[PDB]
């Protein structure tokens, strides 16, 4: 029960087969110029320096890969917004990986505001900042919280309801809509319907490939703790149920407008490609 | 299908079973905020000023029917800011009229500035922006999804997709984001701003709303009702569906009890108060 390694190959193949049948369109990686990647890394370093944390270029590049693979390159209009999502993703990933004893909101929150004010217009900057603030504040609030225990152990429905915020997808949507400048996508981002539609597909993939690491650290925010992964029959029924969840979401996503559904599906499928890369 | 046009045969039994569930699981009864006649006149005058640019005349009696949900579904023991409370009264009522209006008469250029005016009158500068954005997103969502293929997909596929739509569409996310200044409670404020507050309360609010508005909505051809996902003409299929919805409400309520005391008081007063107002 400590590991999903016996299922790693089969589940990877089954994820890919599902995407090939229901999405078809493959993710494509955004290539940053050397100048853009250096500007991103310099902003990341500047933002986490007040916390006294050193992070290598290699670690920044591993954090940023999800952004490079999970946006929708054919629809990008604003590369300043794109770089902002690169930076905000990376620096909040560092914050998400830190011991809460090193969490200094007075030092970090002004750095998030500075990033938002550099890359976004005034209105978008407020929206992106509030979402980043809500995300890091949620991360802090729910470490060792009875609420997290109740939501993550009760049922898949309560667990994914928690993960809408906790996996960062509502934040992601609210900092990503300026990349596309697409009115319908902007509204779905702001109502969080965008995040609610894509939460299960992101979370189930994240959870499968981070299960071994997370259970070894005593973390409970993983839907595969809701089943007995040591019982092959129980695991296979649970995994199929999660695949069915992803498929139901994907098929509803196809009712959205063409640009919006490309963004949603590139996000779910790109996250899978980056996670397995 | 006339047999599917009504939940009237189940009206008494379902009302009794809702109440029984609340008595077992919430216990604490809702209590009604009473406004002074000055407060209520101020609320209604703001409501009239807000909808007059759209050519709507609304009697005091109709306003009072709209506002009863705020009076019954807030948490009086925890109120700290009655200016924020009056703002929730006005915003609920004026967006209720907008929700009931001919979508032809929808004039965002005239209405959105009135919403901002209400928010700027009653809230501090930061809270006014949060309440206004939530009102804006709600009325815009209402407009976007009339005759939308997205609404049809989310509302006919499964209860999960339907309640996902209703987090915004029934207005609970808006409600949480305009109500947190009433309580000035840091944890509740955060749950409102992440929308976890809305996500926890959506089913309890929607199931009750849907049951008691089913007849009117299907008579109007409206599809945003979870009881269209079952055959209400089939007593066996209806009672199994209704029991599953009751189980949803109970699971939400039992999880809500893991939140801090003040927050859970607010969440449960909202669900239970909405039921009391709806059946009155
Ligand atoms: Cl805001
Ligand atoms: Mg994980
Ligand atoms: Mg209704």
């Amino acid at each position: 029960r400590s590991s999903v390694r016996p299922y790693l190959e089969e589940c990877t193949r089954r994820f890919q087969e599902m995407f090939d049948r229901h999405v078809v369109t493959r993710p494509t990686k955004v290539e940053l110029t050397d100048a853009e990647l250096r500007e991103v890394i310099d902003d990341c370093n500047a933002a986490v320096a007040p916390l006294g944390k050193t992070v290598s270029d290699e670690r920044w590049i591993s954090y940023v890969g999800v952004v490079l693979w999970s946006q929708s390159p054919r629809h990008i209009k604003d590369m300043e917004a794109f770089k902002a999502v690169c930076v905000l993703n990376c620096v909040t990933a560092v914050w998400d990986d830190m011991d809460p004893a090193l969490h200094d909101f007075g030092l970090f929150l002004p750095q998030l505001r500075k990033i938002c004010e550099k890359y976004y217009g005034p209105e978008d900057a407020e929206v992106a900042y509030e979402a980043a603030r809500a995300f890091v504040t949620s991360d802090h609030m729910f470490r060792d919280s009875p609420i997290k225990a109740a939501l993550c152990t009760t049922s898949p429905e309560q667990y994914f309801r928690f993960r809408v915020t906790d996996i960062g997808v509502d934040f992601w949507m609210k900092m990503s809509y300026p990349i596309y400048r697409h009115p319908e996508f902007t509204e779905h981002a702001k109502t969080s319907l965008a995040a609610r539609m894509t939460t299960r597909g992101l979370t189930i993939v994240n959870d499968f490939y981070s299960y071994d690491r997370e259970v070894s650290l005593g973390q409970i925010t993983n839907c595969f703790r809701l089943c007995d992964v040591s019982d092959e029959t129980a695991f296979k029924e649970f995994f199929q149920a999660r695949l069915d969840d992803m498929i139901e979401d994907i098929e509803c996503i196809k009712a959205f407008d063409q640009l919006t559904q490309d963004v949603f599906l590139d996000l779910i499928y790109g996250n899978f490609v980056w996670t397995t890369s």
